[PDB]
């Protein structure tokens, strides 16, 4: 057992190969599958796992009612092997949680589970399933974290948490965690910026996060930092806007794009010098479709020109949250950190006539060999028996 | 593989961080979940498991009828990983049992399962799943034990069993067990005391148990002993009465408090010199709510003053049994024995209009970092389809 | 990994401690549990397992219809951990089989599964799941074997199979198997005797089997042999008759007792010099009740006097097959081979108004510490939804 | 952990002993069993697994509707232990796929999953569950592969893929794969031949495949090749025609037999010098029955004389696909590669009046000990509740 190094670069990729699809909603029409949202994938040096927030209820049972609601004492962070449906019979218990993160440092799993009331929530940190630290809300307004993997470099793992308003300026903290103990945190000086639900990855010993501006930005904010939590900030400049909702593509900005800026969706992007791989919905107004776009000057340039598009989910199909995950050299035998991504395919409320809301998932890994666009959608036929 | 030392002291703690929640009754509305009661948690040097007594039946199935009944030949002691629902598809069989204890000595699991008739019950002891001893009823009146983990120090494990009436003086025995063999037993000289369902923990090579007085005490009796089973006895002095039912808080006693003293509920407390952490129900009269209370002179002092109260379950929510469990240094890497506790959230009879009685659970570990009070209730909507 | 020695004596025992109960039928009212019959228990140097013949169907589903039928192409030998319900989600596949045996030599599992037509069935032998030998019917009349564990001594495993009429003289062969290969077999000279469904155990390097005389004996036949398959034969002499059906207890015989001799039930007994532990039904005419009797001169003496009786299942409750299993010193750390037993608790046809027949199980291990008689019955309320 | 040598010859065999049967459709009537088709078996040096293509849906649930359809975005390659039903609670996820292959090289599993559109499908190759390559459609017309195990020799694994029309000349490529990376590929010069759904096995360091001619052959084509992918081609000469449909047996041909030659079924055969073991349907016109036939000159001779026939599934029972699988010496301890085979038992559309199509399986291993013919059919009673 050895710490992941996290010191190689991101592998450059030409397209995305499908890695997993779980068909959870399809299978939960009959089988015992958790009602879930906020899924994400994270890997150890030996296997990849799907992490997700349960509702403490199964699909197609009465306790699925009301599950549009984000935060309750019943929600738990749990994990199963990638591509398997999340069921009480295959799922490992991680933490009591209505907001979460997790990541493996090479030696053990770190899990971060936020529960408690909206005015003073507490994140419980676990290393190898043992409680190792806690951190309490510091603005008393829904302490919340990534809903995707935290990032590890040389035995330290890093995450971002936000506390405060979700329709205005909030507070954003970056954390360095070692064996599940917070060893350093910094509060970001970021006036007129808004960060939430960061998708963070390691690249050459430093962390880059792409996040959700729920306040006033239809492009995505980014923060990058070193092991000492010295950070830089910015927004993705590309006029290929990454949030949902958003405007039609036009000239972008290196600040927040106010047009259609309020509200948002968790997502991700990968930086490659001045270029960017952008994952986004296909709809500008709802969580429908998904596509990957390579924009070779999109990190720093404001034009709406891009070089490559790869379809993932079709425009008339439900999508949802998306996030980054990596596969480190210790897992693959490669010489670079491999970028991958997952998409949550949300079914039910508020868009469909059900009592419940739940998602399934798809994921892909970046390759340089041949790939193809298609649509891999959820596939479930709603409503269900219980509706 | 090495014996747990058990020679460090209990970690002083300032608050309780939430560790697990299984949502078993919400899930068993559709999934295949055992009807259970009397769960408890116990840990090895590698993992924590939930142990429970099934009723040989699944929730929402006709065999769950009459599960108010305590003792039958169908009841079995099983276990699963902490925070998962108890299902036949994830559950390890331990013993045939309608009363039980279990604990791991660092090398293997000890399990204690009592079955057979009320007038001649037999505890079957197993080590690593092999039967290694038996002990038979010596008062022919419901031989019964902790319904929580036994306690181990340096290769020896310890438990308490009771035999006799449950509305008067009974007989209380203390056992030393090594590799599943009873190596010593003593009968307590405790006239006017009553002890059952003891919650016992190791602390500086010695055992402390905090039990239930079902005869005439609304404070909790305690017994502590060394490896030779030389023991001392008393009741918790605090005016913050620990049993349910009980009177409102007032001046306490260092012997049994007869007011509201008949009947009771399994519980626990942790001793820290002259102070005490008390877990108890929030209602004085029924199994509702739960809270933890730090009384810095409550072990030996009789006033009803205390310094910390942390909410766990809201007063209008169903409560039940509670018990201690520890995490040893061999598991955590800490220099002290970490105290944790679980709470059984009972649903169904006699308080609700169902044909069945079954419980879910929640657990908490002691920490010194920030924590928050809240309510983490069972969450199921009764009645169920079978009712 | 080392061969079981099989050279110590059977442990002398004063009574029987309950080891397992699975509540299969109760649990299969809702959950996914196999329809099964002919269960049995067998242990490796590390765990004990329940082996059973499925009907290729689950309880409370329509394909359970007609499962009174013994032999079909759908029946499979499968195994799960002891005390767990046999479910498609916890059961390991062993062999296609409508008659079976299994046993662990200390290194790997041997399994023996008979399938094919009644006029030319074939036993498929597997060692660690790999086909290692076959043997075909030699009388073309339902080749059949123990329906309980084979017995191992110093790397060789032994079993008995029968072929021919079930209401008359048939043929009986004994086999020595090494790494799943038959290395020697002999056909017994046993005129006027009948052997099937043998319960065989090792004791001081030799094998003793107690079997079912379906032709004309209400006491049990026995055959014992050394590693060379040199054998001795006889019937249990005790007037405490062991089969079902049988007469009421009277003077026994060392030959087959013809009174109520026809038909039978698989059973077991353990020899201790001139004495015998007899397991049997409590009813003389149907498979109801179960009891363990120590008769100190019952192996060779014909009187109906015994010294000890221990109730297991009460007279008005369904029972069924029973068999021996052992726990070798390599598993327990004892200096003797420990005797144990299981009882199948048959539910459904032909005695009850259902479409199906299935069993659950209980088992016990022999001890010298205190024990108690009771009744641990199946517990299921028939008929079921499907009926 | 060591690479499978693959340098020994195939074990000559005299008959087929039954190895597994899952009863999946019978079990799926109540249990949580995937709708599947195109199952196959493949073994490592430690265990044998069944691989299968799910339809992303369970039996007896509405999502099973329309599962006659071959290719969708929901279909996934998963695996479970041989003889267990494929359930989401015992199934390992492998790949997103509507056509697949898998094999173990002695160190890790290679999996090949083709998904995406008919005009541009991509095979995703994984080694130990990590994506290691991709190959994309080169004729834009349903890239498709074996639906059975690939074959490995000394650390290289080999498969066959087809792209083009399924009613005319297509293009056929052979691949060498090492640690999941394509290291060589060749396109076959095979005018007037057609190959798909190849059953390929190793034998004396070389690969033999027997395939399906869907264009104009009612005998089966074959291709054999060495590690450098230098190949030879031919059709099986026997007048015992192996495809389905086919004409009645008569004088065969060493090229494609046009009579009844369009259409087909996946199958297999084993070469032993100039002789062949042929598995085929018993019906000449639909997928009914199964039998094995040893024709000692059938590889190269055109007569319809043969010497052994062993019944496997009766002529009035549904059969389907069949394929080879091997057990290497590293798994068995033998001095030769053991031949085995599986048969897919298809139920539902198009032959039965259901909304769904799904398969169970049986499997057999070659032996030289005694064996028997019989029928081991699927056994389910259609229609189901969902129909
Ligand atoms: C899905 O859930 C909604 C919301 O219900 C609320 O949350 C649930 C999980 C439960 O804890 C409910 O107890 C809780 O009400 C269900 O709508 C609700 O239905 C109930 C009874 O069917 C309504 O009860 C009424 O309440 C009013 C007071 O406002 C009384 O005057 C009435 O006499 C009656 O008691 C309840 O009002 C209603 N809640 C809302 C917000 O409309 C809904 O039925 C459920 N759907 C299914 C399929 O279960
Ligand atoms: C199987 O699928 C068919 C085709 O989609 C279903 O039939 C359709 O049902 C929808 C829902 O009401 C109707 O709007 C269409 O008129 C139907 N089309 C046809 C051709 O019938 C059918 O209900 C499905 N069966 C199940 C069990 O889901
Ligand atoms: C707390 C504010 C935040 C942004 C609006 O709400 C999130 C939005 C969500 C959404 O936009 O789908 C779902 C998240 N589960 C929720 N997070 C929490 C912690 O409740
Ligand atoms: C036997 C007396 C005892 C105290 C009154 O009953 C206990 C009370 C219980 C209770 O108060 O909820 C549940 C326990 N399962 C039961 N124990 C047994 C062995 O049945
Ligand atoms: C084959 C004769 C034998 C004795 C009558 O039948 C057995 C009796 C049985 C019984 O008495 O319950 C059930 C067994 N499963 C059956 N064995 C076989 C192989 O079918
Ligand atoms: C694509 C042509 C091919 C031959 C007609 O179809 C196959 C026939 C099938 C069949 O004859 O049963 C089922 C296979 N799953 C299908 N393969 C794919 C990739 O769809
Ligand atoms: C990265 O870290 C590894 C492990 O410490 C080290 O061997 C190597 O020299 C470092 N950097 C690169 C880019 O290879
Ligand atoms: C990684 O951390 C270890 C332990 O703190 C330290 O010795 C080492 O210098 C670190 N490596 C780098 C490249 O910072
Ligand atoms: C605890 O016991 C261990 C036994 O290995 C011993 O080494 C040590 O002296 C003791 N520790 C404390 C904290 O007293
Ligand atoms: C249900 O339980 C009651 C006792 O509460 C019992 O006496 C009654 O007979 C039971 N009903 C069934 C159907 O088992
Ligand atoms: C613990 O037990 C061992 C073996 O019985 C003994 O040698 C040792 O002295 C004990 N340690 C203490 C601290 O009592
Ligand atoms: C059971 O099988 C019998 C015999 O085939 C049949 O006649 C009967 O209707 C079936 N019953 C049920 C409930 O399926
Ligand atoms: C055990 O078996 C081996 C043969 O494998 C033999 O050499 C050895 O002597 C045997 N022991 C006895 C006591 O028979
Ligand atoms: C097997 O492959 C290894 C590594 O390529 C090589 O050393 C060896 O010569 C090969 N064996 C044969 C028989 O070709
Ligand atoms: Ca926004
Ligand atoms: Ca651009
Ligand atoms: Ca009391
Ligand atoms: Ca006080
Ligand atoms: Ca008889
Ligand atoms: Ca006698
Ligand atoms: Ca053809
Ligand atoms: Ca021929």
């Amino acid at each position: 057992s050895v710490k992941l190094a996290g010191n190689s670069s991101l592998c450059p990729v030409s397209g995305w190969a499908i890695y997993s699809k779980d068909n959870s909603v399809r299978i939960g029409s009959k089988g015992d599958v958790f009602v879930i949202r906020e899924p994400f994938i994270s890997c150890s040096p030996l296997e990849c796992r799907t992490f997700f927030l349960t509702q403490g209820a199964l699909l197609n049972d009465k306790h699925s009612n009301g599950t549009i609601k984000d935060r309750s004492p019943y929600r738990t962070l749990m994990s199963c092997p990638i591509g398997e449906v999340p069921s009480p019979y295959n799922s490992r218990f991680e933490s009591v949680a209505w907001s979460a993160s997790a990541c493996h440092d090479g030696i053990n799993w770190l899990t971060i589970g936020i529960s408690g009331p909206d005015n003073g929530a507490v994140a419980v940190l676990k290393y190898n399933g043992i409680i190792t630290d806690t951190i309490k809300s510091w603005r008393n307004n829904i302490l919340r974290t990534q809903e995707s993997e935290c990032a590890c470099v040389n035995g330290s793992c890093f995450t971002v948490m936000t506390d405060g308003p979700n329709n205005g300026q909030a507070s954003y903290k970056i954390f360095r965690i070692e064996k599940g103990k917070i060893v350093k945190s910094v509060e970001m000086n970021a006036p007129n910026y808004y960060y939430e639900e960061c998708s963070c990855y390691p690249d050459s010993s430093e962390i880059t996060c792409v996040c959700r501006d729920n306040w006033h930005g239809s492009n995505r904010p980014w923060v990058s930092f070193n092991q000492n939590l010295e950070y830089q900030i910015g927004y993705i400049c590309s006029g290929i806007f990454g949030d949902n909702p958003r405007p039609n593509d036009k000239t972008g900005s290196c600040g927040p794009v106010s047009s259609n800026g309020a509200n948002g969706v968790k997502g991700f992007s990968f930086k490659y010098g001045n270029g960017v791989w952008i994952g986004r919905t296909k709809s500008i107004s709802s969580r429908n479709g998904f596509e990957m776009i390579w924009d070779p000057n999109g990190w720093t340039g404001t034009d709406n020109n891009f070089s490559i598009k790869q379809d993932i989910v079709g425009i008339n199909e439900w999508s949802g949250y998306s996030g980054s995950f990596v596969q480190h050299p210790e897992l693959t035998g490669l010489d670079c950190i491999r970028p991958c991504f997952w998409v949550e395919l949300i079914r039910g409320r508020p868009k469909e006539n059900t009592i419940w809301t739940s998602g399934s998932s798809i994921s892909f890994c970046g390759v340089n060999s041949d790939t193809v666009g298609w649509s891999w959608p959820d596939g479930a036929e709603l409503p269900f028996t219980i509706d």
